[PDB]
Parts: structure tokens; sequence; C-alpha cells
């Protein structure tokens, strides 16, 4: 009886399921998969993508990239949520072969260094190629690229360092705030006396509170089915989309019920 | 049609076969599987483990550990031959638990920070959990714990940091000259105009010269096949070990040949 | 005209004046300098040391822990308030003579793995030797060592990663819980609208009432003078030692002048 | 009596003493100072600098490249000759203010990482901003930026990471093979029996001849007196500038005359 086998870490087939480059806002375009979020936002002086995906969709969003008239030098940083295998699996190999600077606060940058080993829930199940962070930011900081600026929050939660990324674009010259909130789920936790996480509750709770005063007219989240997005249908993607207030409670209503049958 | 799923890291079964600690010498016993060495080495002030297996190996080696009566806060070192998955996969997981500090050179010190991400020839085939060397030891070093002194020889080829490790241990009272030499071979490496590694053929040529030349009584190896090791047969396992001259001889004569028919 | 040389960090002559190890608890010794505080326990697997002091102080501590019979190889953790040069300065020398382990916040351990560089609000004045963490500790979480339980406690504010460390040691087999709570200081500090840091004046408010609400009989600061500690007068050094309750009270009324005066 | 205070590097003046840029070829420009060699290399898609000089010059960098029509984001990428505080100073600001990436040899990447602290013969008395190195080159391996290929050419000695860079340029369209020779001194370094660096000898030995069969028709050094360059006299700067055959014949000799009276 040896001892088993390493298992690779599948998702559903819709996560790798490439798409086309649809447009959100006058500056900001999705180029991920039908159920994996990648927006990347055209300046003057340059491009940011916020997350990546899976770890093989690196060759993708060049070609995205390279649909919207973006070389790989024009890609000047790389903004993530969470670094999950699923949301920042690319970022080794985008910053290898774009020439980007990556902008992560100090827990998503600690958990990006190992490349998500010695995971919080996951342990070593989850585990993506390392990448390093070159500045870090902390909450409410500002970062400016072309002139759109980005503005961090923190919500801590499915990661201790999840962030939500708000910037102001425009649609034909009118100005919609777009707030990019992280996952407020727990798939698995142990939620109730984590020792690896004690102030869990605490942090998902004030998490919750985050996303609702966001400043937002336009919500986008790493996975679009927890936004109500469906990237699928085109121009109509957005159609029934949640709002931050939305989406916020119905998610803090599913921790609560996962708390409440936990104990039991 | 979506992009592939991950694929894992799969290994013939023999290679994760635990077996119980053999005896090598008085104070070095083979506490690894059938297939893959994991060498320790007692001494008065701690333990020193060489090598450690693939990354899902980290318990088999605290129980064998265990059995000598080695605790976790006894291993105090962590010695590489190189930093791939089948021989430095539970590293990161070792010195978590049993807080010992790891010793190598810079090349494979680097590898070892991306888990084996972005390797010369695999690329990212073969990720581990990535790991951070404490001290840096260059070519010729000497390391001693608890009066057995371990002097490191670099041999670059398999990878740029490959490092053959000697030690003068006894046998009864009597010394015993052991060289670990690190794996000579180049599977599916493309030696001839490798833009990753342009100077391999050198590396390698220089390479086999230097184990020729080891101080050697008692010859093992990474995987126990190359040096005709047989783990399996109990005390009868270095019957029919190879000398360090028999064992670079052969590696350059299949080293001459995999140059001579990828020309053709 | 050519460019200013390079300026070192001096510091007061009582901060780098040698003592001898003076007691605090049945397992709690003072180990570092007579204005700079570095807490060594011991216990029956193992010794741990709360902070380090000056860069230049890592020959001082080693001679205090072999005065109190502890071996190099007997330091098995190394805990931090914060990562600044006057208090992280010699982890990196004493992880390399001792063979110890780090465990710090992820803010700390950025901050540590670059030496002070790029500090938030000093810039690169006040820069140390870099180290690296081993493992990443949270809010709330236990680390325990040889049966004695270290529970952090995050107090941004100084810096990000600012920890106060609470652990339950004896007197004659009375149980006294002891507090070692970083810094509240912000000497130069601009804290109102700081870009780097904006929200700095929640973060000290929240960490105002974490230092009131401490698991506290004996208080301890890093540097002696905040807690009102006499580290020179021998038995008599905890004589007019300061509560939590004053100690926060009275850094905070330093506080909210320092930001009346800032404002105008 | 309190331990000594800290001491800080402080240089000669002239070698903090800004100069205008000075033209080298036709794409090549020195931006360094007097007595500091900062080489700068304009292409079609972007800019490649060569060393950066002493910690403090990072202003005056960013200063002669605007003076270029270099905006920080057209600088690509860094090269190092070693990592030393005179040549990796502003390595670690120039990386957040330019949003540049750094490629350096594995032994120059960990000097980097640790910003020179624990070094192999000067300790801690060299100490700088740490950075991260973002690419891993090796000895041979060919970087294009813009057309302009840069070979490395790795001559261990002053440091194990020690690197010669060669590229051709142009002038008035003619071309000119140029070689960026590192430092082949050995100031205080203990040669004979140096237990950080056994086979010092044997690598200054090798890399002196790797000096001499560089393709080279002009040669730079990172210290400008190597090479006999006079960057003050202004276009007269390399006329009395040497081979590398007479630039290692001469470090030859000034070696084996260190050795022979370190030896009595
Ligand atoms: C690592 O990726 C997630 N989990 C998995 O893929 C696997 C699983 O949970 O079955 C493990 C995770 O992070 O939880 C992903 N991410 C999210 C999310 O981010 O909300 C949702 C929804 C669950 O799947
Ligand atoms: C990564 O592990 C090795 N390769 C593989 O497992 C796979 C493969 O080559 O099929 C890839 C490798 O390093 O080459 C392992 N190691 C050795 C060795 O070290 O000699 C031998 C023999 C080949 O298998
Ligand atoms: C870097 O060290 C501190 N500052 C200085 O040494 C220098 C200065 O401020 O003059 C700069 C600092 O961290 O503020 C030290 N630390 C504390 C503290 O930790 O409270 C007090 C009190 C100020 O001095
Ligand atoms: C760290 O910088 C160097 N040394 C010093 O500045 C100091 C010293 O040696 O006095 C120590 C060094 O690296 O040796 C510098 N570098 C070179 C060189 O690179 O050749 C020459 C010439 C000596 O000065
Ligand atoms: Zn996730
Ligand atoms: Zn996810
Ligand atoms: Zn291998
Ligand atoms: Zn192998
Ligand atoms: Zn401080
Ligand atoms: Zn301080
Ligand atoms: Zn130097
Ligand atoms: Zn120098």
């Amino acid at each position: 009886a040896p001892l088993p086998q390493l298992r690779a870490y599948t998702v559903d087939a819709s996560w790798l399921q490439p798409m086309a480059p649809l447009q959100v806002a006058d500056h900001t375009w999705q180029i991920g998969t039908e159920d994996l979020t990648a927006l990347l936002v055209q300046t003057a002086e340059g491009a940011v993508l916020l997350d990546g995906g899976m770890p093989q969709m690196a060759g993708h969003l060049l070609d995205n990239m390279k649909l919207r008239g973006v070389a790989p030098q024009d890609l000047r940083l790389i903004l993530l949520s969470h670094a999950h295998a699923d949301h920042a699996g690319p970022v080794a190999e985008l910053k290898r072969r774009t020439g980007a600077h990556v902008a992560a606060n100090a827990e998503t940058a600690v958990l990006l260094a190992r490349g998500g080993s010695n995971d919080l829930h996951f342990g070593d199940g989850i585990t993506y190629p390392p990448a390093s962070a070159d500045r870090i930011i902390m909450d409410g900081e500002v970062v400016t690229v072309g002139g759109i600026a980005f503005t961090a929050h923190f919500m801590p939660g499915h990661t201790p360092g999840s962030t939500a990324w708000t910037w102001t674009d425009t649609r034909d010259g009118k100005p919609v705030r777009i707030a990019y909130a992280d996952s407020l789920s727990a798939p698995g936790y142990q939620l109730k006396g984590n020792p690896r996480y004690p102030r869990l509750i605490e942090d998902y709770k004030r998490s919750f509170a985050t996303v609702r005063a966001l400043p937002c007219d336009l919500l986008l989240t790493p996975h679009p089915g927890a936004s109500n997005w469906n990237y699928a249908v085109g121009s109509k993607a957005s159609a029934e989309a949640l709002t931050c207030n939305a989406y916020a409670d119905a998610a803090e209503k599913k921790f609560d019920a996962q708390l409440a049958r936990e104990t039991a």
C-alpha cells in the first residue's frame, strides 16, 4: 500500500471556457473566461489587469490583450482580489512575459509568495506558481495609472488579504462608479474556534459592512455568479446584476446559516 | 472547447512505497521510500536530513525519525541534492513542524524559493510548495553538525544547483567515506543550443569529472537505481552498489549517446 | 557640490548600555540593555526571545543567554513587537548563529523582509539587515513553546504589524499575567491625510482600546520608559510600572494633542 | 562603556560627484557620477540601465534619464555587475519609481535580496535597501531589449555573482563591440583558505581568462579608474582606456602579488 499520488486542482469546464473581450465601461474590459473574471483597464499611459484566473489562462489573457491593441509591455500593473489559484494563477507567468508590477496588501503578498501553499483552510491542495509583490498597498490607498485612480478597500474573510477595488470610469462621457468586490464565501471553512484564524467571524462581519458602503454604480466579482453577471449573453451581461447592498446581504445570510449549522 | 485541466505530478508506485529505517553506517540511516532516498544522520547535538522525497512524504519521514528516537525539534539541518519535486517536496512542511534550517547553494535556493516553478526544462509541470533557504553554502564549504563535517561539492547539470554531499562516518569504529552524489541524468533535456542553459554541456562534463574524484568508500544517489542500491533487500542493499568511477562513467556514456542522437 | 554621504542610525548611549539578566518572573528574563527590552523565556523544551534591540546587540544577547544556561541551539523561537531597527536589528544574525525560527504577522514579515527599508514614515533612514519570517501568525493566534502559551494581539499604529504578546508565567508558584505591549507612539508621523497610511488614525484608536483590555498583571514595553520600568535599579525595576489602562490612556492623550497641533 | 554606534558607508567625494550624460556609443550613455559608472542604453522599445551606483543616486539617475527623453516608465530592465552598495544601491528605489524589472544571476539575486548583508568578506558593513530579482539569467544567456542583445558572462571573484555584460552598438553606423566587465579586485579579501569561499582563488583565475576572451572593442568597468576611463574630460574620456587583455593582465598581477604577501 503506497502513499497516494498528488491530486491536481480541477474546476468546472465553464471556468476555463475562453471568451472574447466583453466591454464593461469605456475603459473597462472583461478578458477572462465565461465563469472567471479578469478585468483589463486601458489608459493613456498603460494597462491595468485585475486578477488573472486559473494558471493555464496566461496565454488567453495575452491574446485578448493583443485583441485590444495592448502589447505585453503595455501592461503596467496587476491588481488582485485574493491570492488563490483560480484568481492569481497566471500572475507569475504574466510578470515574466509582460514586464508588469504587482500591487497587493501584505497578507495577499505573503500568500502570493508561497503560491497559495499552507492555506489557512485548504492546506497544500491548491498550489500555483509563486509570485512576488512589488508594491505593498494599505487600506484606503489610492493607486493611479494613466489618470484612473484605484482605491483599495480591505475586506478580510475568504482570505486575510481579500481586497475590493473601486475606480470611476465613464460610459459615453458619463461617470460610472465601479466596485470589484472580492468573494464573501466560506466554502468548507471552519468558522467557530478556528486556531489558524481566531477572529475570522469578526472579520467577515466587518467585511459585510464594508461591501455595503462601497462607492458603486456597477458591481463585479471574481466569480460572476455571485453578482448575477452572465458573461455569455454579450451586452446583456449586466442585466440582472446585483447591487453592493444585495450582494453583502445575501452573502451574510448564507454566512449566518453556515454558522448556525456548524454549531450543531 | 475549454482550456485543459491542470495535470498533477504522478510517479511510479515504488517511489511512494514506505519502508522502515535501513542502516547505512553507524550514524547514517535511510528513512525514505523503496525508490527515493532520504538520509538521516544522528549526531550528539541533533539530526541532519539529506533530501526528503515527494511532497506527500513529510508524515512518513517524521514517523521514521520518531522510530530512531529523534523528535521533530531534534532535526537541525536539511541538506538537498537538487530542488525538484521528488527530492525537496516536503521541505516546506518539514520546516514548519520540526523547526529546522535549510542549507543550500544560491541556485538551489532560488529554485526552492519558487517551488520548482519555471524550471529550465520542465516549466511549471512539477510545482511543489515553496521553501526558503536559511544559509547559502558555497562550493567546498564545510557544514558541521554535532562533530560530523559535511562538505559540499557543486556538480551542475540536472539542475544548476545540483550538489554532492560528502561526510565521513564509521562502521563499528572504522571510518567509511560516504558520498551522496546527485543525479547525472538529463531526461528530455535539450542539450545543444539551449537558450535557458547555454553552457549546459560544459557543466555536465566538469560534473562527471567532479563525481569521479569524490572522497568515497560508499556511494548513494537520490534515486537508488542509479547507484545499484536495492533498498528492499535489507542488509544486502549495498551488495552491488557502484563506485563513483563507475557511476560517472556510465552516466557520461548515456549523456554522449543522448547528445549524438539529439544532433541527428 | 557632491551628493551627501549616507547617515548611520545613532541612538542614545543608554540604549546600547549592556546589563546583566534581570529577572521579571519565574521563567521571564530581561537580557537587553538598560533602555531596550529583550525578553527571554526559559521553558523545558527550549527558549523564546521577544525582540532583540539594536543590530549590534546580537553578541550581547548570546552572552546573557549563555549566562542563563541557554545554548544557541536552545533558542527555538523569536517573537517581535514591530520590525524596526531598534527592536528587530539582530534578528538576521540571531537566526544564523542559533538555528531559531521567527514568528510574526504578515505586515511585520514584509517589513522584516526588506530590513525596514521603504518605511511608511522613515523611508530608508533606518535600514537593518533583512530577515525572513518562518511562520505567519494571525490576530489572537496561540503559540505554545514548552507548555507556555503566547497569545498575539494585533495593535497597528507605530507599524502596521505592531503586535502585543501576552503569556502567563508564575512567581513562586503563583500565576502572573504578563503583557508585552508594543509602542503606542507616533514620532514625527503625519497622522491626518497620510497617503501611505490612510486609516492610520482609526488604527491607533482601536489599538488604544486593545491595550486597555489586555489580560495583564505586569506590563512591559519595548522601551522601558514608556511603561515606567527602570532596568537599572535591579529588583525595584517594576516599582512604579504602569498598568495597561494607564499606558494606553497616557498614550492616547499624547496622540490627541499631536493630532490637534498637526491640524494647526 | 556602551556598545559602539552604527557606522555608515562613506565613500570619496568624487564617487558622488554628479555629471551630465556623457555619450559612449550611438545608444550608450553614461549617467552616473564622475567615479561611478551607470550605463543607459536607449532602444526603440525602452531603456536598459546597467548598475546604478550609490543608494543616494536614484534621484540623479532619473534626472539624467529625463534629460535623454526617457520617462520612468520607459526604463524596462536593470542589469547589474555585482550586488554591492556602490553599484546596486538605488535598485530598490528605481524599481518603485520606474516600473522596471531586474535581471541577475542566482548569486547576485540572493545578495540583492538581503541588501548586501552577510557579505562573504564585509559582513554587515555595507548594507543597502534590499531588492528582488525578477528574472534569473544563466552564463551565456542572451537578453534582448528593443533589438539590442545583451550577453552575460559569469566572472566570479569580487562577488560570486559578478557578471560581465557584452552588447554590440554602433558609432555613426559602424558596429562597436562593448564589454562591461565587473571589478577584478579583492580589497582586504582573505584569498587562501577562506571558509566562506573555499574555491575563491580558482574562481578568480578562470575569471581572468574569461575577461581576456571577451568580444570587446571598447571596455568599461563599474569603477572607471580600473579601465583608465576619465569621465570628467568629456569626449576624450576613452582616450587612454585599456583593452580587455590589459585589464585582466594588470588585475592578475595585483592578485598574484596580494596572494604572495598574504602567504607571508
Ligand atoms: Zn478563493
Ligand atoms: Zn475563487
Ligand atoms: Zn530531478
Ligand atoms: Zn529525481
Ligand atoms: Zn519603532
Ligand atoms: Zn523603538
Ligand atoms: Zn564591490
Ligand atoms: Zn565597487
